């Protein structure tokens, strides 16, 4: 519920926080796992995100320490023992961050022609653009000149994760004559446009700030492409 201007200075601020006087303390103790290595990876490419902001790290745990960065369950930290750091830290009201919100953190930090550009915001995929060689295009003769598919599928032109009720191939955006884009539900549980579920295998026109949605019934697989078609394209088409 925060506006783009509202997380634009919230963003703002903590670069500002985080350049001048953020000191951050990587808790080097863990749980025992079933090779260590694996999160001491994660671990050094969290430190090398925070020094990019120009952030300062520790390696002695300080009360000059603003935040704390762990791979121990937050959650329990009430049962550790009181000499522990991450006791000694919340008790005295100082940041306990998991990896995954640090990297969370950091992501909020910033840390062919485009035929139309694509944006997830429900949230799980990154800004990504459609691509498609122009020559190429009006030298094309057949009615449908250029086709993306979208699906559970690594290997499709658009991956939409490894989601529950999703298709390897869920539906396709087909670029037609006369720089037109449209849509194609080939899915076995459904797609939507502007909230209507879309007839399978029919070829709907798409247009500006069109919303896809794919994943209803479930609140969490849920997924909602907005998409920004480019004026130039059909403009020079």
């Amino acid at each position: 519920h925060m506006t783009p201007k509202e997380l634009l200075e919230w963003q703002t601020n903590w670069k500002k926080i985080m350049k001048r006087d953020s000191r951050i303390y990587f808790d080097i103790t863990d749980d025992v796992e079933m090779y260590k290595s694996k999160m001491d990876k994660r671990r050094d490419l969290l430190k090398r995100g925070f020094l990019t902001l120009g952030a300062q790290i520790t390696q002695f745990f300080d009360t000059t320490v603003t935040i704390v960065i762990t791979r121990r369950s937050v959650e329990n930290i009430y049962l550790l023992k009181d000499t522990d750091i991450l006791s000694r830290a919340k008790k005295n009201y100082m940041k306990v961050w998991s990896y995954e919100k640090a990297a969370r953190f950091l992501k909020n930090l910033d840390v062919e022609n485009i035929v139309c550009r694509v944006i997830c915001t429900t949230g799980q995929i990154p800004i990504r653009d459609l691509s498609a060689d122009i020559s190429q295009v009006l030298k094309e003769k057949r009615s449908i000149k250029k086709v993306w598919t979208f699906g559970r599928n690594p290997a499709c032109d658009y991956h939409l994760g490894n989601i529950s009720r999703l298709s390897n191939k869920h539906f396709q955006i087909l670029l037609g004559e006369d720089g037109n884009l449209l849509l194609n539900d080939i899915s076995t549980n459904g797609t939507w446009l502007n909230g209507q579920k879309v007839e399978k295998n029919s070829n709907q026109l798409l247009s500006q700030g069109d919303e896809i949605t794919v994943g209803v019934g479930v609140e969490s697989d849920i997924l909602s492409l907005v998409i920004f078609i480019n004026d130039k394209f059909k403009q020079c088409l």
